[PDB]
C-alpha cells in the first residue's frame, strides 16, 4: 500500500501577481492612487492603510489588491512600498516576501 497520508517535505510558495502605484490624492479620510504603465486608479480608505499615517507623504509609493467588489473597484489592505534606489548592506539571507 504505497497510496494514503503522505507529507512533511519541501513545499514551493512562488508569488502571483499584485497592484502598486503612487498616492496622488492626500485627505484626511481617504485618497486615490495613481498608475504608471496603465490609467486605471482606485479608492482607498486610510482605516485599511496598513502604514504610517503619520509620516506618508508627497506620495510614498503603495500596494494594493483590486478585489471583486460589487459597485466599483476599490483597494483592500493597502501596504506601502519600499524605498526606490536599493542600498548595499552587510545582511545576507532569504530576506522578507
Amino acid at each position: 500500500g504505497s497510496s494514503g497520508s503522505s507529507g512533511n517535505i519541501m513545499l514551493l510558495k512562488k508569488k502571483q501577481a499584485r497592484c502598486q502605484g503612487v498616492v496622488c490624492a492626500m485627505k484626511e479620510a481617504f485618497g486615490f492612487i495613481e498608475r504608471g504603465d496603465v490609467v486605471k486608479e482606485i479608492f482607498f480608505h486610510y482605516s485599511e492603510f496598513k502604514g504610517d499615517l503619520e509620516t506618508l507623504q508627497p506620495g510614498d509609493d503603495v500596494e494594493f489588491t483590486i478585489k471583486d467588489r460589487n459597485g466599483k473597484e476599490v483597494a483592500t489592505d493597502v501596504r506601502l512600498l519600499p524605498q526606490g534606489t536599493v542600498i548595499f548592506e552587510d545582511i545576507s539571507g532569504p530576506s522578507s516576501g
